[PDB]
C-alpha cells in the first residue's frame, strides 16, 4: 500500500536502516513462493513484493569497485506489469549509483 521503490526513496532506506526494504526480496526469493522469471507475472505470484538484495558482479562494469570488491543491486520503481529496468546499486562502502536503464547508467547519489 505505502513502501519505498525509488532511486533517492531507496538510496535513503538504505543509508537509513542500512538494509533494503521487507519488501525487498531477490529473484530467487520470487521464485520460492512460485515466480516466472519471464517477468510477465512476478506481481502474480507475489503481488506486494520487490526485487533487490542480489549481488552486482558488474556484468558490464561501471561502478567504483575493482576486482575482489562486490556491489549490491536492488528493484528501483516496480508496481504491476513486467519487471522494469530501473535499478539501484549500493557498494560496501555505501556507494550508491542509480541507473534507469538496467545497468546501463549509473549516477552517484548517495
Amino acid at each position: 500500500a505505502q513502501v519505498i521503490n525509488t532511486f533517492d526513496g531507496v538510496a535513503d532506506y538504505l543509508q537509513t536502516y542500512h538494509k533494503l526494504p521487507d519488501n525487498y526480496i531477490t529473484k530467487s526469493e520470487a521464485q520460492a513462493l512460485g515466480w516466472v522469471a519471464s517477468k510477465g507475472n512476478l506481481a502474480d505470484v507475489a503481488p506486494g513484493k520487490s526485487i533487490g538484495g542480489d549481488i552486482f558482479s558488474n556484468r558490464e562494469g561501471k561502478l567504483p569497485g575493482k576486482s575482489g570488491r562486490t556491489w549490491r543491486e536492488a528493484d528501483i520503481n516496480y508496481t504491476s506489469g513486467f519487471r522494469n529496468s530501473d535499478r539501484i546499486l549500493y557498494s560496501s562502502d555505501w556507494l550508491i549509483y542509480k541507473t534507469t536503464d538496467h545497468y546501463q547508467t549509473f549516477t552517484k547519489i548517495r
